[PDB]
């Protein structure tokens, strides 16, 4: 299972370490995606994650959207975590860079509450564009449930661990 976590809360693990390698060593139930309404998983932790399917994320998302259309920002789908996980949860948080609403970043957290356990990075970091401090926050004010989260930036890493409160 998740090992060299630091603890932030009862439920709430952190680890500097790359989603992508955390996911191949302990094949959780749920590893968690960055996604976007169109689950197009081209960079940032989606790219990451769906190269290291060897394009099978992405081929059986096209298939989802084909049958199903876009998820809602804030929304998520279960779907097969591949050689990473049991299941890939594909959570879309609020993409600033996209003038999205910052709000529906606790609505997006709010998906994790369906599992008992998930592997899952910041959602709305990185690419996405948001506050990582901010999302450390929503996700601990709003996840019930056991999260690890990866983070693969260590100065990121460091800068989260020594603000939170
Ligand atoms: C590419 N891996 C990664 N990216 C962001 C957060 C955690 N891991």
């Amino acid at each position: 299972s998740f090992s060299g976590y630091l603890k932030l809360t009862d439920n709430v693990y952190i680890k500097n370490a790359d989603i992508v390698e955390e996911a191949k060593k302990v094949k959780p139930t749920v590893v968690v995606n960055a996604a976007n309404v169109y689950l197009k998983h081209g960079g940032g932790v989606a790219g990451a994650l769906n190269k290291a399917t060897n394009n099978a994320m992405q081929v059986e998302s096209d298939d989802y959207i084909a049958t199903n259309g876009p998820l809602k920002v804030g929304g998520s789908c279960v779907l097969s975590g591949h050689n990473l996980a049991k299941h890939c949860l594909h959570v879309v948080g609020p993409n600033v860079n996209k003038g999205e609403d910052i709000q529906l970043l606790k609505s997006a957290y709010e998906n994790f509450n369906q599992h008992e356990v998930l592997l899952a990075p910041l959602l709305s970091a990185g690419i996405f564009g948001a506050d990582p401090i901010h999302s450390l926050r929503v996700c601990v004010d709003t996840v019930r449930t056991n999260v690890y989260l990866a983070v693969f930036d260590k100065n990121l890493y460091d800068k989260l661990v020594s603000s939170f409160l």
